């Protein structure tokens, strides 16, 4: 469990790797994988869609049941559901969608949810269709998360920009 390999330590507790988060979950067998969720837990693309596809749609079926029973999450909020074949747990975290006018200050609230878990495999929050600057998202992660977070970034050019941002 939690067999993280080949990460670069950026801070006392934040690590980064140029990797596919689904292939990392399969290799590492983490206690927790973080999903970059939306408030209705509709896993239609990006990391959410990739995680769901790797679970053979189990995540989406579980999420649909959760939302019909319990209602939507809030921006900045989270829920813990099954990790299925990826992890023990999946922490579904909703970062703000600034492309849709939501407040970037809620990215702090989103990352605060990571402090309820000793170690996490995670993507950067509010990246991709959520529209936040990835360098800013890494900064908020570093400033907010105090537990051990292993970040997976798929795209090499973005990984390099983030690592350079950070150590040069
Ligand atoms: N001190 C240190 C630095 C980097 C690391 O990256 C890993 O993949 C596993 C543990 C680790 C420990």
């Amino acid at each position: 469990v939690n067999s993280f390999s080949g990460y670069l330590k950026l801070t006392d507790n934040v690590y980064i790797k140029n990797a596919d988060i689904v292939e990392e979950a399969k290799k590492v067998k983490p206690t927790v994988v973080v999903n970059a969720a939306n408030v209705y837990l509709k896993h239609g693309g990006g990391v959410a869609g990739a995680l769901n596809k790797a679970t053979n749609n189990a995540m989406q079926v579980e999420s649909d049941d959760y939302i019909a029973t319990n209602g939507p999450l809030k921006v900045g909020g989270s829920c813990v559901l099954s990790g299925h074949n990826l992890a023990k747990h999946c922490l579904h975290v909703v970062g703000p969608n600034v492309n849709k006018g939501e407040d970037i200050q809620l990215l702090k609230s989103a990352y605060e949810n990571f402090n309820q878990h000793e170690v996490l495999l995670a993507p950067l929050l509010s990246a991709g269709i959520f529209g936040a600057d990835p360098i800013h998202s890494l900064r908020v992660c570093v400033d907010t998360v105090r537990t051990n977070v292993y970040l997976a970034v798929f795209d090499k050019n973005l990984y390099d920009k983030l690592v350079s941002s950070f150590l040069e």
